[PDB]
């Protein structure tokens, strides 16, 4: 599991946002897997605003920190799963890593700060959903 505070938004994976997170819904986006919602206290991590493609994301399944680099946010097909059928995930960063189902929460972090968070993964890779592109969520 897992999730970013940013200002007044929490920012979760949708397939993982709980009835609270509903309750207080300011943006979704179901082909992205993202779903952001309103907090009462005030959030302090800082999203990077960059081009990096080489950063470092946590990993539950390991309780470790891996380095890797990453490819730039695009189209990927994510095969059928109980959370959504077969389909083409935008704004889909590939790293080759590990990840198991209940990673997806994990922060990847660059030197400018909180790139994206797990997603998606098969294969022998993992994938990050990128949110550098919300501006909006500064302010
Ligand atoms: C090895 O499998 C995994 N590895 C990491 C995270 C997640 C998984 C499982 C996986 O691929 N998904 C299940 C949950 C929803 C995901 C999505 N965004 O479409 C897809
Ligand atoms: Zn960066």
């Amino acid at each position: 599991s897992g999730a970013i505070y940013v200002g007044n938004y929490r920012v979760v994976n949708r397939h993982l946002a709980t009835h609270n997170d509903w309750a207080n819904l300011v943006w979704e986006d179901s082909s992205r897997d993202l779903l952001v919602s309103s907090t009462t206290a005030q959030g302090c991590d800082t999203i990077a605003r960059c081009d990096c493609q080489t950063g470092v994301y946590y990993c539950s399944s390991r309780r470790k920190h891996y380095p890797v680099s990453f490819s730039k946010p695009s189209l990927i097909f994510v095969e059928a799963s109980e959370y959504y059928p077969a389909r083409y995930q935008s704004h889909l960063m590939l790293a080759v890593g590990h990840s198991e189902p209940g990673d997806c929460g994990g922060i990847l972090r660059c030197q400018h700060g909180v790139v994206g968070i797990v997603s998606t993964g098969g294969n022998g890779l993992v994938g990050f959903a990128d949110v550098r592109d919300l501006l909006w969520l500064d302010e």
